[PDB]
């Protein structure tokens, strides 16, 4: 039984944020869905890169439940993400069976907006921190990732290696995770 | 005047080696192509990511020249960038006009391919060191990113963002590199 993976990937998404995770967790064994927020046809990140989602969130959603879902950030991704219901509904389902949700950079405001995982330890971004801590829902950390329990987060683009390696750890353990890390040439 | 890559996106690139250095290079307000070597329709790369480039190669050769030219890895990719006559024609005319190429993972092979570069110290992933020094043309390093002149080589994924700010560094400066590196969470 392989693992899933769904990756919500929206216009101004970033797309260091959004690659990384979703390569790494491949050179997993995880089966890993990139799903557009807007539908099907490819999306214009933060930075310009285009990127062919596999599917729309909307045909994404029919398949689920995933064993994580990914926000990646990127301010305007994030608001993206902050505004839709599909992705209220899907994080609250995810919520409310137990399973993880990872968010990376700004991606974490949106947990923030569909009101998730409160009372959780959590870091983002540092530009995005007063975001995030908005009503004092949530305790700040300043870990490179941080998980409790159910919520996985990190902080930059320059985290993302960490924030996925922590993923993969968590669905298919620290062995698969030593193994997959050894060939990127990690600091 | 802005300074201006040209990144060369073949089926079967690392999308990582591919979007970090394309992210990184536009923070530091480098105009960045990504040209398709195959056309200007959309690349399916290493682990399934599919980027939309920017331009065809044939077209964005037009329009140099380029201040870096930029290689990615994975092995699929690389091949088909050693196997290009466009690629050797660009890289030819960068090494004589003493432009800055760079290259990083199974990219720097593709210099081999196209007699680039050699008597120079390089670094790959070292999966790739035996296809790099047959024949003994280059002199190995171990260094997360070489640079011997204008041949710019790094190793892996992992040191996708000391490549990219090594780039930036030469072609912007060394307040720039550190103005770009700071956001994005680096160790």
């Amino acid at each position: 039984a392989s693992k899933r993976a769904l990756v919500i990937l929206a216009k101004g998404a970033e797309e260091m944020d959004t690659v990384i995770p979703v390569d790494v967790m491949r050179r997993a064994g995880i089966k890993v869905t990139v799903a557009g927020l807007a539908g099907k046809d490819p999306v214009q990140c933060s930075r310009d890169v285009v990127i062919c989602p596999d599917a729309s969130l909307e045909d994404a959603k029919k398949e689920g439940p995933y064993d994580v879902v990914v926000l990646p950030g990127g301010n305007l991704g994030a608001q993206n993400l902050s505004e839709s219901a599909a992705v209220k509904e899907i994080l609250k389902e995810q919520e409310n069976r137990k399973g993880l949700i990872a968010a990376i950079c700004a991606g974490p405001t949106a947990l923030l907006a569909h009101e998730i995982g409160f009372g959780s330890k959590v870091t983002t971004h540092p530009l995005a921190k007063d975001k995030m801590m908005n009503g004092g829902h949530y305790t700040y950390s300043e870990n490179r990732v941080e998980k409790d329990g159910l919520i996985l987060t990190s902080r930059g683009p320059g985290t993302s290696f960490e924030f996925a390696l922590a993923i993969v750890e968590a669905l298919n353990g620290k062995e698969v995770a030593a193994q997959v890390k050894a060939p990127l040439v990690l600091k």
